[PDB]
RNA sequence: GUUCGCGAAGUAACCCUUCGUGGACAUUUGGUCAAUUUGAAACAAUACAGAGAUGAUCAGCAGUUCCCCUGCAUAAGGAUGAACCGUUUUACAAAGAGAUUUA
């Protein structure tokens, strides 16, 4: 287990004295937040992707991938509240609707999307986005 | 304890002493804290590592950090004060070619 422990604290140094020092630089979280990940600790790395939106909110990379690790152990209202937020956040933007209903077909639940078309057809978005609805 | 008044005692031209009493005067200090080993000074010495760039030797001045130290300091010094120079794979498709493959 120290074989592990050490392995995993040394690494916590590493990463942060990095991100300490450099706030920006998006593709040191991503990594990092993924070190966590795959030490099967979500609290960790959830807390990672939400230090890393305080930095930048209009990063999309960064939006998206913290729905795969929500969605890749099938953690369900999470990767669902947070999409709450996450289209809140961002109204305007083409990938994040799709990528919330895309992955709404693959749940098979047709009256979300009902709804979702609802809002996002509310919201007057334009040609590529109508013609999906 | 002082003073006012009263009530008694011995002496008493009513006063001095003595006793028993009513009232007034005066009215809530200090601790965030307990006296040596177990609620945290530091330095020196010893051993190890050695003080930027670059072919090599050097002057430095800044920036960034959930590093500080000497200094009255918003001056200036402290190795250019220190620490930093590492790691990097997905908003991701469009066209075509081969093969497998099913109503
Ligand atoms: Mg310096
Ligand atoms: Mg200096």
């Amino acid at each position: 287990l120290e074989e592990l422990r050490e392995y995993q604290r040394r690494k916590r140094t590493e990463y942060e004295g990095y991100l300490k020092r450099n706030r920006l630089d998006m593709g040191q979280w991503i990594r990092y937040a993924q070190f966590e990940i795959e030490q099967h600790d979500m609290r960790r790395a959830r807390s990672i992707f939400e230090r890393a939106l305080l930095v930048d909110s209009s990063f999309i990379p960064l939006w998206i991938r913290y729905i795969d690790a929500e969605l890749k152990v099938k953690c369900i209202n999470h990767a669902r509240n947070l999409m709450n937020r996450a289209i809140s956040t961002l109204p305007r933007v083409d990938k994040l609707w799709y990528k919330y209903l895309i992955v709404e077909e693959s749940l098979n639940n047709v009256e979300i999307v009902r709804s979702l078309y609802t809002k996002w057809c509310s919201l007057e978005p334009g040609v590529n986005a109508w013609n999906s609805f």
